[PDB]
């Protein structure tokens, strides 16, 4: 359906869905909280449906995950003022985001366990524009594709770990890759 960088509101919900233009990466919204993504030999991508602004929602996701290659299935959202860029990661594939960060605790919700890091971007893409912003990580350890996540109990760890957040803008069920391939179709319940 597209193959470049929009938002909107679609069937009620929110949708984001950003490339850098590398390779293919092909979006599609389904009927209420669906969506698709296909990519083959993508650039970095981040796609998926949910709120404008987020609250701190207790969100309920279905659906299929397929990566070949480096791709994140996470609650994927924004604040504004601080500007931060948060990811609860439910799936990662073949390579872990919080790669060279200092984990700085652990939370327990939704059956899981979550390790917390704190990350700096410079320069980097933003709801903003090019900006500098820190990134907040919560890391399920053992991975899965569907369930509920509490939004509210991952802030509150990540507060209580000292680490500042603002006012919420969009929060997405995202389908993230980078340099891969591969196809998800997922519903935010
Ligand atoms: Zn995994
Ligand atoms: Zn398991």
């Amino acid at each position: 359906e597209i193959t470049s960088s929009e938002t909107g509101t679609n069937n009620g919900y929110y949708y984001s869905f950003w490339t850098d233009g590398g390779g293919q990466v092909t979006y599609t919204n389904g009927p209420a909280g669906q969506y698709s993504v296909e990519w083959s030999n993508s650039g970095n991508f981040v796609a998926g449906k949910g709120w404008n602004p987020g609250s701190s929602q207790t969100i309920t996701y279905s659906g299929e995950w397929n990566p070949n290659g480096n791709s994140y299935l996470s609650v994927y959202g924004w604040t504004q003022n601080p500007l931060v860029e948060y990811y609860i990661v439910e799936s990662f594939s073949t390579y872990d985001p919080s790669t060279g960060a200092q984990e700085l605790g652990t939370v327990e919700t939704d059956d899981g366990t979550y390790k917390i890091y704190q990350t700096t971007r410079e320069n980097a893409p933003s709801i903003e524009g090019t900006a500098t912003f820190n990134q907040y990580w919560s890391v399920r350890t053992d991975h899965r594709v569907g369930g509920t996540v509490t939004t509210q109990n991952h802030f509150d760890a990540w507060k209580n770990a000292g680490l500042e957040m603002g006012t919420h803008n969009y929060m997405i069920v995202a389908t993230a890759g980078y340099q891969s391939s591969g196809s998800a179709s997922i519903t935010v319940q």
